């Protein structure tokens, strides 16, 4: 028959590396094919993507986070367990969408508020509220996705007062440097970041929960899964096995050390048995 599905990314490491083991877990356990569909745009396309369906210009398969559908099903930002998070999505989605949360894959890449260690120990900065206290001195690099979404610095400037100089939106490698080099002061540091732990960066405390979890899971239509059930467990095979320092680490491959994600996402599946060498 050929059946195919499509497997969505927006265009950052961890999207494109999560969504390629995806596919090759799909190509690996099934005798369905993958294609491999990058959009442009923010972390709101691959949900309306999901909803028009691969067979509509759209995609049937993505990567997403548990946070940003919890804020987007409440209309404004809230804190939780990961469990409140993920199952009130899983609920919502297959009655609303009959999208189908499967199990998340390990990890928890939160946005973050980040500083150089060195401005942390001169301001003995180890929270939020500690980093709004003297916002006004400082400049903020932050990823257009935390300047535009209703769970980035809107909602988080609100509840913290925050008064940064101004705010400087910036592709998401470009923030590492700039902070580096003292262009910015804080920047929206995304907790599996491979150049995170890479830069003698303080990661601050979000003190008063404004931020909700952002667990990936993979999550498919309910019609790609009526069409090909043994999907479900194939992706479930991904569940819990990835953990933040993992993804770390696959990030820094791509990020730091130049390997292409394609190749980085396979070494590591193959590496803990998840698909076999043929
Ligand atoms: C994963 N983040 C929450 C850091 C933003 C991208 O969706």
């Amino acid at each position: 028959a050929n059946d195919t599905v499509v497997v969505g990314s927006i265009i950052f490491t961890e999207g494109i590396i999560v969504a390629n083991m995806v596919a090759e877990m799909i190509e690996a356990h099934t005798d369905l094919k993958v294609v491999r569909k990058l959009n442009l745009g923010g972390v709101n396309v691959n949900f309306e993507a999901i909803k028009r369906g691969g067979a509509n210009n759209g995609i049937d398969i993505y990567v997403e986070y548990t946070g940003h559908g919890l804020v987007d099903i409440l209309g404004f930002p809230a804190t939780t367990d990961p469990e409140g998070a993920y199952e009130t999505v899983k609920k919502e989605y297959k009655r609303k969408w009959n999208i189908v949360w499967l199990k998340p894959l390990g990890f928890n890449n939160t946005y973050t508020l980040t500083v150089k260690d060195e401005l942390a120990k001169q301001y003995n900065l180890k929270t939020f509220s500690d980093l709004a206290k003297i916002s006004d001195k400082l400049i903020l690099g932050a990823t257009m996705f935390f300047l535009e979404g209703p769970d980035g610095y809107p909602g988080l400037q609100k509840l913290y007062n925050f008064k940064f100089k101004h705010t400087k939106s910036m592709d998401m490698g470009i923030r590492y440097t700039a902070i580096d080099n003292n262009e910015v002061q804080v920047i929206d540091a995304w907790a599996t970041d491979g150049l995170l732990v890479s830069h003698k960066l303080k990661i601050l405390e979000d003190d008063k929960a404004f931020f909700p979890p952002y667990y990936a899971a993979p999550i498919i239509r309910q019609d790609v899964l009526d069409k090909h059930p043994e999907l479900k467990d194939v992706l479930n095979k991904l569940a819990n096995q990835i953990s933040l320092e993992e993804m770390q680490k696959l990030n820094y491959k791509v990020d730091g050390e130049g390997q292409d994600p394609a190749k980085v996402a396979k070494e590591f599946l193959k590496e803990k048995g998840l698909i076999l060498q043929v």
